[PDB]
């Protein structure tokens, strides 16, 4: 028997490593907030979630959502049993209706507690470890030709054959970026275009019908779902949908269609860890290829992934990514490890990630039974 | 870290409690013949699992299938990672294709093992227990209708508020015997006219409209899907779908079409419990009653169904039944426990049921190392 | 009047003549394990059949299960009239649902027992010859390339002008394979790239595009027919589908899509040479190219492909196979033969085969009435 | 080894046996006219078959198309060996396409020589014994309360329980014979409205909505198959298809939409018995109900349905009829018979009829080698 006495959110800041990162139709990366889910039991057991955006404008999701939803959703939460994962998630969707990246920290951290319970990693609850390291891919680069050379073979070496070309935000240069950087990348490497939803569909179908003889992954072309079927019309690339994949929903209806080669997996645009685990599940069993991810974030957030990943069949899994290096600070200590191009979960009990209570500052709302 | 180190089939007879079981076109069980996989590893922990069809011809399923499998499969699994239920399924799904039925005694044992590993239940490896007690309904066989009205009187005596009606076999009479029944029934109770496939599509369509002034749930009133949905289109009475939902591809069929008001979840039928799980998983997030359930079978099998049945939402969960107790011998020692006409998973680690060994009697095949 | 007295089974295993015999995504058969079915009637007129997997994991089918089936089956098929080939597949399927592959030895007996009984050949019950010697295929070959344009040469020269690329296990080396094969025909010749379920619909994508220059027949790319159809959303090649083509139901919704340039009909995985010829007729009528086949096996199993392919029309056969030329051992004296590149049925009574019993060995299971 | 040496076609009168015999939206058939073909071979194998309509405007159809397609095909079809039927089936459809019921009579010579060639039935030729007797209808009658009691008393003792009223001429009076003669009997018996294509599809959707209460088979009610669809949008009676199932294109069209809850089968209709054959056995498997018959017609033409019916499987085969007592004259000498309300099939080699060349006279046109 078991009894959640605390709840506590805490919020902190985390920079870019670079100060500057772009995506999308011209938006600005610099300070990323964090959400971080505190949950403490009555047998002295602690788990830890998070969510934290990549931009407040990227998906159906903000950083003061946490907080609104915490404010409804944890007095009513208080003696309730957290290792039961499931009937917390219908509990959390009993009081409050859609909002699922807000649900997200907690529910990572009700899985938390459940591994800690069990004496088993995450991974292992969510059916063993089916991949032994995620592979993973590198951002490069934006540079010139001869420093793109250089910096593709010190990717190379370092184990990465998959790359993405970050795009949306002018068409017809990125037609020259895309140009550019194939044949530059040797026999077995990927490449995968990301518009973040950027791109104007005629636009997007100009830019399809001038890389027509083009090897690469052509990614979120578009806003919506049609507008990527409409470029999906003209555009024989294998097409990667991500921001859209907002549920087992819409999983059913890209498996329908067999609207796109790659759906990508981010955990708290699905609404958590139970219902991602589920979502992937889902397209496994409809032999479709994804990507395990999150928005953003830390540490904490990291660890989910990595187990997310790692559970996750080696025949489908495309890439995942450490999400927790692309910040200067960090929201727990410990996470996942990143070995020769390739992301690997813990072993310990639970996500492998307690809080970094000193990063963090003292908590900004508290619930105690 | 943990290996499989024996695996033996066991073979033993299920004798009917009331002699005989009439089902479908004409079918009957006397004597139910069970296939009991124990699953013993090096640190000492046991697993077990069952199949029992009900009827040799009654699903894509048959007795002597397991011990194809097994000695097929056995050889393969030793020294490998039992908790790991998702390897050992696609271990298992590598070796042979389909023959799901055969697979779910050894995916059982596996869920057996990881939950002893952990020290928690079956129900909170599968999410929590969302259901305190499965609302239970008891089969009423085909025999003389003066004698089922003696029967309906008898069953909920034992504390059941739901019944299934044995039909199929004459739609002739099986209008007068659904006719007889529904009249005898009290506020609150349910009553299924569970066909077993054995109507004509024709013959379906004139019961249906004959009894289109009645409430009861028609259950799988002809072989097929697409003979189901001809009838369907006359018939206004909720739909129970059973032998036909055969796994995930079929569920997903069946949403698209929103082609029945409830969902029969045989473990077997769907190829094991890690694949129940998740067409039950799916259902209820398209909002489909489902009844969590087995083929037939002993203590075994009916204690994968509690915990099946516990961690199913109960607002979703139409019913369950007890199938060890309509048997007269027993494949387990243990298994779940009924109060009042309520399904009770067990509390206890693993599957809480170990082998009946005496009634077992000596292994039909043994492979060690 | 005639009375099935005696059903005994049978199993050998069949060598490779070329040691190792690569498939799919890295499969191998070393040895096939082949299952004869003898069946004796009280006018001394024997039938034999033969169900041969290659590979136990190459559709729903195993080597074991043909025990399997006959130990519930065989008991209640003595005494039976096996020339009646409809009443006895009807039997069959009232005894146990699907299993096909299991049932599909069995039949061909039965086949073999009605023509001797009528003084015909099988091909003569199946409609008469409509095709006088099927065109078949080499697999050809993994070699040189002086070597591959000297070997081809030689399987030009004696007769064949069709050849299977195997891929399926690397899309970017088969890639490069399937590049290096077509310059090296010539032009009324025809190449067929069989993946055999092997690739990730991704990846069958893009060696669809970097060969979208290229006249060839892609076979069964993906495992499932939505993969294989996805594929085909940007493919031009000519589809083949197989290992997906399991019977009629299927054929249908082939048909209703027109979702392929040409069908592979496998006997056994069709569930005997009745429901084959029944789903090649309803092919043959609506238009589409066939291939008349079965999975593996020796001269038993062979003979039935052959009388098959003799009634198939000659204006949609594509190619059938010498499958007892595929090994070291006999399951049959008598059988099929070849010549110049062309497998012919035989013209006497039955199936043209008896069973080689000296090469079989003593029956693992013997019925007697 | 065998050859057609001589081809000769009779005409014949066949007059009705009550006078007139009112169908469909104002017709009368009187005197029906037969055609008779008689094929010869070299071994002195002898085979006839015959097609008449009943009324020339029935079907695609008509007495004077046989002597037509004869003159064009005949001298192509000496020397070719008949007992290979779907060699003869495709030669004809090579030299003419479409005109099915003019290569019917042709067709069923071919498998009269075949069951003569072999030893055995047709029956066992087209898989057999799967019905023992098939069940017969009574298209009666058409009368007064008192004369309609006094008639269908006759029928029930003789052992008829299906029962045809003839509409079709005046929607609002066949309301009220629906209506009159639906309590006129028993609780096991049947009774089919064949409107014989012959109402409007406003005035059929009247009487569905006027009989909306009644259990009776609503038959044939329009001319083509959607405005049938159109009645079937309203009427929730079992549908029964006749004279638009033309082939299998046709039943390919019924099984999609699941159109029809009985096809019926006319073996002229369908272009020959093996046509036919193929048709039925193609909506077995889809598990559509079937009617087993012919247009009309004596001796040679309903030994051809006897053959037909008795090798249906009986669960599915819902009636056939004994069109040879239908007629006042002959054109054949033997045939099937009648016991109890049932028709059965000969039992001796082949069709199981010669041709009454007494009752033919004259040959009007003879091919000879
Ligand atoms: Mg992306
Ligand atoms: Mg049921
Ligand atoms: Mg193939
Ligand atoms: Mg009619």
């Amino acid at each position: 028997s078991l009894r959640i006495t605390r709840i506590r959110l805490y919020k902190t800041d985390l920079p870019y490593v670079d100060g500057s990162y772009g995506w999308g139709a011209g938006n600005a990366i610099t300070v990323a907030r964090a959400s971080v889910v505190v949950i403490d039991t009555d047998a002295g057991l602690q788990g830890c979630g998070e969510f934290t955006p990549c931009g407040e404008n990227y998906m159906i999701a903000h950083s003061e959502g946490v907080d609104a939803f915490a404010r409804l959703a944890a007095p009513q939460l208080l003696g309730q049993d957290p290792r039961q994962v499931a009937r917390m998630e219908r509990l959390m969707d009993h009081l409050v209706q859609g909002h699922g990246y807000a649900k997200a920290p907690f529910d990572a951290a009700f899985w938390d507690i459940l591994g800690q319970a069990t004496g088993q990693p995450v991974w292992m609850l969510l059916g063993g470890k089916l991949c032994d390291g995620a592979p993973m891919y590198r951002v490069a680069p934006q540079r010139s030709e001869a420093e793109t050379r250089a910096e593709l073979a010190r990717h190379r070496a370092a184990g990465y054959r998959q790359f993405q070309i970050k795009v949306g935000a002018d068409w017809q240069s990125d037609i020259d970026r895309i140009r550019a950087c194939l044949p530059l990348l040797e026999p077995g490497e990927k490449a995968m275009a990301d518009a973040n939803q950027g791109w104007r569909v005629d636009n997007a179908i100009r830019l399809a019908r001038a890389t027509r003889d083009l090897d690469y992954i052509l990614e979120q072309p578009c806003r919506s779902y049609e507008e990527c079927q409409q470029v999906r019309r003209v555009a024989d690339q294998p097409m990667k949908l991500d921001e859209c994949v907002t549920g087992l929903h819409m999983a059913q209806r890209i498996v329908a269609d067999r609207g796109a080669e790659i759906c990508c997996l981010k955990i708290s645009n699905l609404g958590g860890l139970s219902k991602a685990r589920r979502t992937r599940d889902f397209l496994i069993d409809n032999r479709m290829p994804v990507v395990a991810e999150d928005s953003w974030g830390g540490e904490i957030a990291s660890a989910a992934v990595a187990h997310f990943a790692a559970s996750t069949p080696e025949e489908f899994l495309i890439n995942s990514t450490d999400l927790m290096n692309y910040n200067t600070r960090s929201t727990g200590l410990g996470g996942p490890t990143v070995h020769q191009g390739r992301l690997y979960a813990s072993d310990t009990p639970g996500l492998g990630v307690t809080p970094d209570f000193n990063s963090l500052g003292a908590p900004v709302a508290d619930w105690a039974l």
